[PDB]
């Protein structure tokens, strides 16, 4: 059975989705934007109260196989929603005006792969030509400066960047819905762990994006905003100074199609659990990041 404050497997995510859908029909429609290397379903979750011509914020989890606490992030944000509409302001605001693509876990071949033989996977699962090495690094196989600095090309790495920019399915499936909803899309969150970061363009090169301020203000009062609630402590910057150079992310090839406002968290922890957060804490890292992304998500709606 699902639980929110326990890491699901994919059989039970997946009928989670059919299941918080079927029972929200008002505030959640069900999509499939493509499928896996293996052939599972990439799903995307539309939260909002359906009207025409909605603007939208993008946000997905489970990128990397091994951290969990992206794909249960993912799954109590959109409890969140459907509980608190209508009776919390700011959430029934938000859910009336604009729509949340919630994509729950984009990597599902890794993380499957997590649940059964190796819980420190983190690229997908597909076939390299010429080589028993399987997996591409998701994060590493965008088209933002791509395989240009701090990736590899060699197969048998965990950041090897792929046979191309989009050489996924997984990838090319994300960047294809995208690219078909630019004209919505306002902002853009990935969900990833650990380090207790808030994360903005660029990565693949020191140079900053045009909106460095603006962003670096919304960072800054987002991880205050985080704080508030149990004191967890973040940090924040642009990725190339805040993390170290990595081309091909997300998060930069989001903003370079002209999103904005591009974000990457790393939720908890510092290091003591890294990705092997125990459950103990999925509330309380769910409940915090709600803050930050709630806060994040008015700003962006009072500035469209
Ligand atoms: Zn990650």
């Amino acid at each position: 059975g699902h639980s929110y404050e326990k890491y699901n497997n994919w059989e039970t995510i997946e009928a989670w989705t059919k299941q918080v859908t079927s029972e929200n029909p008002d505030l959640i429609s069900r999509t499939a934007i493509g499928t896996t290397f293996l052939g599972n379903n990439i799903y995307l979750l539309k939260v909002g109260k359906p009207g025409p011509n909605k603007p939208a914020i993008f946000m997905d989890c489970g990128f990397h196989a091994r951290e969990w606490i992206s794909h249960a992030f993912c799954q109590w944000f959109v409890r969140e929603a459907v509980l608190t509409y209508g009776y919390e302001s700011h959430m029934t605001e938000f859910l009336n005006k604009l729509d949340f693509y919630v994509l729950p876990v984009l990597n599902i071949d890794g993380y499957i792969y997590t649940w059964t033989k190796n819980r420190m996977w983190r690229k997908t699962r597909s076939t390299n030509a010429g080589t028993t090495c399987i997996g591409t690094d998701p994060n590493r196989n965008f088209d933002a400066g791509w395989c240009t600095t701090g990736a590899s090309t060699d197969p048998c790495d965990e950041t090897y960047c792929g046979s191309a920019a989009e050489s996924e399915k997984e990838t090319k499936a994300l960047a294809d819905f995208i690219r078909n909803n630019l004209s919505s899309i306002k902002a853009y969150l990935t969900i990833h762990s650990y380090s207790q970061m808030i994360l903005y363009p660029y990565s693949y090169d020191y140079k900053l994006p045009e909106n460095n301020a603006e962003l670096n203000n919304l960072a800054k009062a987002a991880v205050k905003e985080l704080a508030t609630l149990y004191g967890t402590k973040y940090t924040y910057g642009p990725g190339a100074t805040t993390i170290y150079p990595a081309a091909g992310g997300s998060d930069d090839w989001a903003y370079d199609q002209g999103i904005k406002y591009s974000f990457t968290f790393e939720l908890r922890d510092k290091g003591r659990y890294g990705f092997i957060l125990p459950e103990s804490q999925i509330q309380a890292t769910c409940e915090e990041t709600m803050l930050a992304i709630k806060y994040v998500t008015n700003y962006v709606l009072g500035h469209l």
